[PDB]
């Protein structure tokens, strides 16, 4: 049984202890592998794929130009279709037009978006390959123009790619195939190699290897950077007494499945709710899974938490601040506004997180481990720089300019000063 | 005499060698770097006076006050006025950036949206090295503000004599928490928190490279605290062709060389008919004169002249520079915009000195630099703000979408995923 708290009885201490994730000393399993590959390129790329994924490649990069559209079972083709449609749409929606700001006459300023010139985008491989992550990932990058785009997947056993990522790479105009998985990837990917293309920006979520590469390479003299930590997949569920136990178990062990390092919580709102049911429901769930030894492994560090009405249950999420959460409750919602950190969110009784897993629209590379107090998922944005562009008349910096002197004064910057006095000396004459 | 080059002269090698900066590489900082955070980390305001005194010179017990318990200050009304006007200015900038949280039904009853959500604590660095930079301040706080973030909180290292001005925006952008520290040691303690100082979960704003690395360091840290990005040494890169008057070329190159030793500064000549002769001219006789003209001209040392055929040329190796700042003074340089690809922030014409972006013009002078222009933007709003998505389904939305969901989930080998759809549909069968 789920371990249970009320979250009256707990002391400040014991309340901070639940921000805590089950999963870790990464940076000095994975930094020889970073090193390496930044050092010896190709060849050390082979060897980290013969260890971990036991397959031996010699052809590690292709092109996506050069590869067969593959051939899919016509159900499946239609499913990642209606994926791609309904995440392309949610994503292209994000353009922000970019208008002229204009507050001093002759001082115009604006912002225009550009998109980065090439990205890698790590897809999963390990305990399940992850074609909707491909979708995730090069969608954006597709709708931002990204020249080129490099998606890394670790090979299956007998060294081919996953038939549905290869699908959804040639679909959203992924250019570059990396066959490689882990630290390896990532470090081929912001370094290049002698057949993989050097990055500017690296994206995807990936397993705790995977997550610290990332940030280790961050940063590196590679001149890389990130979009997140993605790591392993949490979610947090507020149930009130009209929510049904089984589907509130079902959205639990959801994504416990995801693997042993997951963590899940559930978070009881007011007076009415059968926690027996909800528990009776998780057990004989659970033990019907191929992957329940996973799931089971997962919930031994998940916990259930009572509350005393919803604003208490919102406020608690919050602090946790969950990579996903669901809110099974009446009028869900009506509580938007009090949500404050969540990666995404799937608000009443018909959206279980299933549906931003796969094809809702919504971006399912999400931070984890609390990150979502301070990062967004992946969106348009992340593919983009804004740069911000000013031209000044005349009339403008003779408006603006005094100032800009007076302050170049206060902070002691003399020349800051001159590049202003000596044009309007010019005008002067 | 600055260095020259010409690029038709130089092979692949030298060309991208062109990219580097004076600044010392990551590791060499982090050794600097490291301990001083640790420190600050396992011993707390007693470690930040220590490294206060240290570094700045000044002995002082209350490192953290509350801006609400200190007097509003009283500045010469020039200098008020001033720091007005950049505040209504970036103000109006940085509030243009709201966007309207559209929502978006591609099937029907499957809603999808994005909202806009304030990081509840940030800790905004201001720089007081060499230099004194209220601008910074307003750069940070005024879309600090904007955003509505609770806790904020204002670093700042006290000068050997906290300046007025920086007190000033700081009271008018609404900061909460003044930091009387600065460097690494200011950083590990907003990343961290202390016993006075509150812990942050963003880190902002521009500093030398032992900030800029403490920065890098703790967004990699247990602290689990984010940052905008580095923000080091101050660049910029002029294009001028033969209409851009020499004096004033030299003068916007200066303008960034005197901010330290470390700044870097690049002209890429575009075209025939430039008098580079008249423009080093300028530069020599223009930076002797200049107090800070010593940091100017070491700065100096590692900038470099570049020789370009045509505009696009120049704008195809500015683009590889990838420089914080972009003055581009050619004729119709509003036309040349489209092939601009990574500069942090851009100034167009020849009325447009970076000056008036570093100080009122509106934009952001927390830039990217190093090279980090490719895939970093300025500090803007969106900085301040996480965007969680929000979707929500009625049951013909599940109906509809949930047999394409379970297939994908089979595809996946995720079978849990496919039945907290499959058991919902069964109830609504039922
Ligand atoms: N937050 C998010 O956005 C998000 C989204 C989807 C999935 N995820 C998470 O991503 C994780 C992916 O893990 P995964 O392994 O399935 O995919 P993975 O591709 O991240 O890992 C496979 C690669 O990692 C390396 N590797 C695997 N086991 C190793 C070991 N013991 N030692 C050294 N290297 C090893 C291998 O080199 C291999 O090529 C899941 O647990 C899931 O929860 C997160
Ligand atoms: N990119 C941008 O957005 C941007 C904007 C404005 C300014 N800047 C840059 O900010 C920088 C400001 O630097 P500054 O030094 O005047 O002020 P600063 O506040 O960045 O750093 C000064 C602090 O560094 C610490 N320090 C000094 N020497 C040290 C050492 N040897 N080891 C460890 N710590 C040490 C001290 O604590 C001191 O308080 C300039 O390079 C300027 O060009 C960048
Ligand atoms: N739930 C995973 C995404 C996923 C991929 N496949 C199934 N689920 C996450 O967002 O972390
Ligand atoms: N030039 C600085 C900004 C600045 C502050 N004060 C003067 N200038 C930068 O953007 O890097
Ligand atoms: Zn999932
Ligand atoms: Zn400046």
């Amino acid at each position: 049984p789920i371990k249970t708290y009320h979250l009256s009885n707990l002391t400040q201490t014991e309340l901070l202890s639940l921000k805590s994730r089950p999963r870790i000393s990464v940076f000095d399993i994975v930094n020889p592998i970073v090193d390496d590959v930044h050092a010896h390129g190709d060849a050390a790329v082979k060897q980290y794929t013969s260890k971990f994924d036991k397959v031996d490649l010699e052809n590690i990069v292709e092109l996506v130009s050069d590869l067969p559209d593959p051939v899919l079972d016509p159900a499946i083709k239609e499913a990642f279709d209606v994926a791609y449609s309904n995440i392309y749409a949610f994503h292209a929606a994000q353009k922000s037009p970019e208008k002229s700001v204009e507050n001093m006459k002759g001082v115009q300023c604006k912002r225009v978006a550009r998109s980065i010139n090439s990205v890698g985008l790590y897809v999963p491989g390990g305990t399940a390959v992850l074609p909707s992550t491909a979708l995730m990932l090069a969608v954006p990058a597709q709708i931002a123009g990204c020249k080129t785009i490099v998606l890394a997947n670790p090979p299956t056993r007998d060294g081919t790619t996953c038939k549905e990522v290869l699908y959804c790479a040639k679909k959203a105009g992924v250019t570059h195939l990396l066959k490689a998985g882990g630290a390896q990837a990532i470090s081929a990917m912001a370094w290049g190699t002698e057949t993989c293309p050097k990055v500017e920006k690296i994206f995807g979520p990936g397993n705790q290897y995977v997550t610290a590469a990332k940030m280790i390479l961050q940063n590196s003299e590679a001149m890389v950077s990130i979009d997140m930590p993605a790591g392993p997949s949490e979610v947090l569920v507020i149930a009130d007494k009209h929510a049904i136990p089984s589907h509130v178990a079902a959205d639990l062990l959801s994504q416990a499945e995801h693997g042993p390092d997951s963590q899940v919580v559930l978070v009881i709102a007011g007076d009415g709710v059968d926690q027996n049911a909800i528990q009776e429901e998780v057990s004989k769930q659970c033990q019907s899974l191929p992957r329940g030894e996973f799931a089971a492994k997962a919930l031994s560090h998940s916990f259930i938490v009572h509350a005393r009405d919803m604003l208490e249950a919102i406020t608690f999420s919050n602090m946790y601040a969950p990579e996903h959460l669901i809110i099974n409750v009446k009028d869900a919602e009506k509580w938007e506004s009090f949500i404050e950190n969540a990666g995404s969110v799937f608000l009443g009784s018909w959206t279980p997180e299933s549906v931003g897993d796969y094809a809702s629209g919504t971006n399912h590379v999400l931070p984890t481990y609390g990150y979502a107090r301070m990062y967004s998922g992946v969106s348009l944005d992340s593919f983009l720089k804004y740069i911000t562009v000013q031209s000044l008349t005349e009339e403008g910096l003779r408006k603006l300019g005094p100032y800009v002197e007076t302050m170049a004064e206060v902070e002691g910057l003399e020349a800051h000063k001159r590049a202003v006095t000596l044009r309007l000396q010019d005008i002067e004459a």
